[PDB]
C-alpha cells in the first residue's frame, strides 16, 4: 500500500534539541512556512493526522482536511517530556539512537509505541497521506531496512509494507 508519512513542521523544540511527544506545541513560524510548501507537492490523497496541534496544523496548512487519529501521536515521553537531550541520561540518549530498549518514565515504551503504529498502517485500506512525527516515521523506515531520519516538514512514499518508494524533501 502506497503511504506517505508527512513528519510535522519545525517547532521550537526540534530546533532546541528537546525531547518532544505529546507536549502539545505548536509550529514556528518556519514549521508552518515547511508546511505551506507542501500544498500542492503532495498528491491529494485522503489525509489522516495526529491529533497533536502540530501535526494537525501541518496537515491544514499543505492543503488537507485530515481525520484525527491519537495512533499516529509520537511516543509519549512522560518525564522526559522536554528533556534537553545534552543532559539526557546516556542510558535512554544510548536507547533512544538504537531504537531499542527504552521505555521513557511514564511514557510509553518503544515496543507500545510502534504496536500502535504498525496496527494503524494496517487498517488503510487505500493510499493516503498520514500526517505525523519523526518517531513514527523512523519506525516504519527502521522495520523497512532503511534508516528514518528525515528533516521536518518533509515526505517519505512507502509501498508498505514492502519498500520505500520515494523521499520528498524542498
Amino acid at each position: 500500500m502506497e503511504l506517505w508519512l508527512v513528519r510535522h513542521g519545525e517547532t521550537l523544540w526540534n530546533r532546541e534539541g528537546r525531547l518532544l511527544g505529546w507536549t502539545d506545541l505548536p509550529l514556528t513560524a518556519e514549521g508552518e512556512a515547511q508546511a505551506r510548501r507542501l500544498k500542492g507537492a503532495l498528491p491529494s490523497l485522503p489525509a489522516f493526522s495526529s491529533d497533536l496541534l502540530r501535526a494537525r496544523r501541518t496537515a491544514e496548512l499543505a492543503g488537507f482536511s485530515p481525520r484525527m487519529y491519537p495512533e499516529l501521536r509520537e511516543i509519549h515521553f512522560g518525564a522526559l517530556e522536554g528533556a534537553l537531550w545534552e543532559t539526557l541520561d546516556p542510558r535512554y540518549k544510548e536507547a533512544l539512537l538504537r531504537f531499542q530498549g527504552f521505555h521513557p518514565p511514564g511514557g510509553e515504551s518503544l515496543s507500545a509505541f510502534q504496536e500502535r503504529v504498525f496496527r494503524f498502517l494496517e487498517g488503510l485500506k487505500a493510499p493516503a497521506v498520514l500526517f505525523t512525527h519523526g518517531g513514527v516515521v523512523r519506525a516504519v523506515l527502521r522495520a523497512l531496512g532503511e534508516d528514518g531520519l528525515v528533516p521536518p516538514g518533509s515526505a517519505v512514499a512507502v509501498d508498505w509494507p514492502r519498500r520505500v518508494l520515494v523521499r520528498l524533501a524542498l
